[PDB]
């Protein structure tokens, strides 16, 4: 069988389901890792033993098991890297799928907030309806900018093809953010006190979720 991770459905604690499969895999890892440096330990010894008695054969064994040694390893560290990007594509691919539904289903309460609010003052609901969105959005952006950050560090190059692709999301979200905000213009009444209140809650929301940083760049 295959791990129980890759056939969930609730994606609702993807998170934990994910930082658990990768302690499973990280684990089943470390077993294999374990393995082979006590195999090494093992082979080394025995040149050890027989360096002065058997000069000639020995060395050869030495030569010979580095050649297993340094393949045996490359092996494992690829394939360990090939698991690795195989949890992270299917895992990126659930926080932005749920990362979206959260966008979808604030939008509506968003919108029905405004509708409801022709007839009669969904003056609250409307604001915490937008708060909702912009979490949202915002979330989306902190999570690209730190798939941006943990990229940078593991390939500088996979990176690299990654940046253009960060600036395009990064401005789309500013944009939809801004045109969900857009949306107010119409109800004069209501942008004049729910849109400062929504946009410091912005300004104020991603000050704290994504920073700045001085560490380094
Ligand atoms: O898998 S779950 O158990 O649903 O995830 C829960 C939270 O896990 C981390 O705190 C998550 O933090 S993270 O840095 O690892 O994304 C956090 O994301 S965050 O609130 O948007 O910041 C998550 O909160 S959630 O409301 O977005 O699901």
């Amino acid at each position: 069988s295959q791990d129980p991770y890759f056939k969930i459905a609730n994606w609702t604690n993807e998170h934990d389901d994910f930082k658990k499969a990768e302690m499973r895999m990280d684990e089943k890892h470390r077993k294999k890792v374990d393995k082979v440096m006590k195999e090494w330990g093992d082979l080394e010894t025995r040149y050890n033993e027989q360096k002065a008695k058997d000069p000639k054969g020995a060395e050869k064994f030495k030569s010979q098991m580095n050649a297993r040694f340094q393949k045996t390893v490359s092996s494992l560290e690829e394939e360990h890297k090939r698991m690795r990007k195989e949890i992270e594509a299917v895992h990126e691919e659930r926080v932005q799928a749920m990362l979206n539904e959260k966008k979808r289903d604030a939008t509506h309460d968003y919108r029905q907030a405004l509708a409801t609010h022709v007839n009669k003052p969904n003056k609250h609901s409307v604001l915490q309806s937008l708060k909702a969105y912009i979490r949202a959005e915002e979330k989306d952006r902190m999570h690209t900018l730190n798939r941006y950050r943990h990229l940078l560090k593991a390939d500088s190059k996979e990176a690299a093809a990654y940046k253009p692709t960060v600036i395009h999301r990064l401005r789309y979200i500013d944009l939809r953010i801004n045109g969900t905000l857009a949306m107010l213009r119409d109800f004069p009444d209501l942008e004049k006190y729910v849109r400062p209140i929504a946009v410091t809650y912005w300004k104020d929301y991603r000050d704290e979720v994504s920073p700045d940083i001085s560490v380094e760049d």
